[PDB]
């Protein structure tokens, strides 16, 4: 009885005492059998959502409409679910009828309070063999929910399982059905597929199956995806960096339109381009300039080099260290630190408040950062003065 | 800085460090200022749902669509909410614009990381004066959501605040608007209103305001409600017992149709009847009979006597003690304990399996429970035998 379940045992135990019968189902089970670290433990029971909210003090209705209720037990969230058969939804009392609705064998295992594995569908073999197989007719399933084909590729990314001959086949055959699923639900899948320690072979597959050309911006990029294999995906730390590379490997032009089609939140789509851009502008890690670095701000700067590593093959280490070094040598790290404010430049150059002011400060920092003049009021003054009569000798 | 908030401080603290600005808003605040034990601490912020799910490890999307996200911090659930103006919903950055959307003054208070109360709407005075006042035009508010009038009466139940002259007035005027709100949402409100330490005066009000005659089964019972005042509501322990009494005080006939209209879950509407029934059947606490008790099974039995107390004025104490005493003297406490099963009566009276069997066993327990015959196989046998030739001397 590994600690993940140990704690959550209570929930089962309690639901059983009130005469209900419940099981650990789900990834948690697979993850145990497979020997991955165990993430969320999930419980399913014959107890109806209400009965669940009656027995446990802290409850959190998430969707009692489809039989799910989150139960805060001993300071951890647990997803409790009333057995169901995907039609509205129908509640039953048969564990077996519930698992039979699950997506792929390796998911439809279950384990009881005593630790006794209940694999009625071969999950257990699927996991030994490291294979993704559909629970029932690979075809029929995909018809009910096309997104199921998405996840299949995803799982390949997160687990390094291989598709099943029949499963894989079916996908290609029913690929089109995808254009019916909301973009949203497509994003999240693609999102996980990209952090896969196997993404390196997930993306290719995405093309070798029909699935390509029904996903936003991935029209006919077949070639590009397969080539993607080489990219060192796994070192991508964060979301932006991920999408960043997704582009650069699809030889994408304008970042903005594309990433937006995937209905990603703005901040991402912006910071995505940010890097992509900075990446195109600086082609070599030696060439980062006090300016560009200052502009891009440490975080991004590093994220660039990493995206870059993800492509070159070169490890960031040395760069990341160097960047972090310089960044603390920049005699200013944000504009707010500038010794000298816009109203200082006005009272100084006897000129009315305008657009010329931007340009001014915009050249005072670029001059502080580049170590031309100190970041002290007095000195920036002379500096600006003696530079303005120079623009009278130049024209 | 009282412990309930002390712990949740972390959340604010972290959201501020990422440049967002958040506050304890809600009942928590009211409860502090009022001096009640503090229930759920609620946080609202300018950080958008996503930013919230980015910063905290364990998140639980409940409804990011309306700006709410549950954040499990240090082993407790906290309802975090992006500031909003009730239109779909519009997110802002002004705390003030958020509180301005809250139902009643006493709710629209807020407190900052340093413990500095922000009452921009008189909540703080409302709490001193112990009054329920609408945030803005009592009329306009009720038009947006009629249920707001419900809560108003509820709060009276939970708090013992009085309605505001203008608030109260408005309710009667816009009473009708209620029939537009889903029954579901009406039940929950009624539910809380019944557990009120001031329910005793909440139900009356419910009638003195239009609000009566738009709520299920509460058509023209005006009289009944006001009289309700006398009932010792507050000793009601559980849900059934509550509804039980709600009936008995409205002089309700058939429990089943009524309670159902309030879309209460079956188990309740059954156990409600259960008591209401056993209550009509046994009019005095001395009269419980081994049979009846055995039938109703300790729990309900007590629940009867309490519901009764809630009405008579007599304290349960002595009865609840006496019931609990007998119930362990009943020589059986369920039918499952019966020494003798139905297949025993068949191989015994050489007759084919039928309906006469029920009637048999159904008189063997009734005879065990009443202490006529032991609950041993042998002895029940003779007893059954020697009683069956008696049904030959009788006709
Ligand atoms: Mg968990
Ligand atoms: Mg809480």
């Amino acid at each position: 009885m590994k600690p993940p379940f140990q704690e959550a045992l209570g929930i089962i135990q309690q639901l059983k005492q009130h005469g209900y019968d419940a099981y650990f189902v789900g990834g948690a089970v697979r993850d145990l059998l497979l020997g991955r670290p165990i993430g969320d433990v999930d419980i399913a029971t014959s107890a109806l959502p209400e009965d669940v909210m009656a027995i446990f003090p802290k409850t959190i209705d998430v969707g009692s409409k489809h039989g799910t209720v989150v139960v805060v037990h001993k300071g951890k969230a647990y997803e409790v679910t009333t057995f169901k058969t995907d039609g509205s939804v129908t509640f039953v009392r048969s564990l077996e009828e519930d698992l039979k609705r699950r997506d792929f064998t390796m998911n439809a295992i279950a384990m009881d309070e005593y630790g006794t594995i209940i694999d009625p569908f071969g999950g257990r073999e699927a996991i030994r063999r490291r294979i993704i197989r559909t629970v029932g007719e690979a075809e029929k399933r995909f018809r009910e929910d096309a997104l199921r084909m998405m996840r299949a590729v995803r799982f390949v990314s997160e687990l390094g399982f291989a598709l099943a001959p029949d499963t894989e086949q079916a996908i290609v055959q029913n690929a089109p059905l995808l254009a019916h699923i909301s973009v949203e639900r497509m994003t999240m899948e693609m999102e996980k597929l990209l952090g896969g320690p196997f993404a390196a072979r997930a993306l290719p597959l995405l093309a070798e199956t029909g699935l390509n050309a029904y996903l936003p911006g991935l029209a006919g990029k077949e070639k590009q995806l397969r080539l993607a294999a080489a990219y060192r995906w796994p070192w991508l730390a964060a979301r932006e960096e991920r999408w960043a590379l997704l582009c650069h490997a699809l030889g994408v032009q304008e970042s903005r339109p594309f990433l937006r089609a995937w209905k990603l939140p703005n901040k991402v789509v912006d910071e995505a381009g940010a890097i992509l851009t900075a990446l195109a502008d600086i082609p070599r890690p030696e060439a980062w300039t006090n300016e560009q670095l200052f502009s891009a701000g440490l975080e991004r700067a590093l994220s660039v080099e990493t995206v870059r590593a993800a492509f070159t093959g070169a490890p960031p280490g040395p760069w990341h260290e160097k960047l972090r070094r310089r960044f603390a040598s920049l005699p200013i790290k944000t504009k707010g630190e500038l010794a000298v404010n816009g109203k200082d430049v006005i009272e100084w150059v006897g000129k009315p408040a305008g657009p010329w002011v931007k340009e001014a400060l915009d050249a005072i920092w670029r001059a502080v950062v580049n170590g031309e003049v100190e970041n002290e009021k007095e000195r920036i003054y002379a500096w600006l003065m003696e530079r303005n009569r120079t623009r009278e000798k130049n024209c």
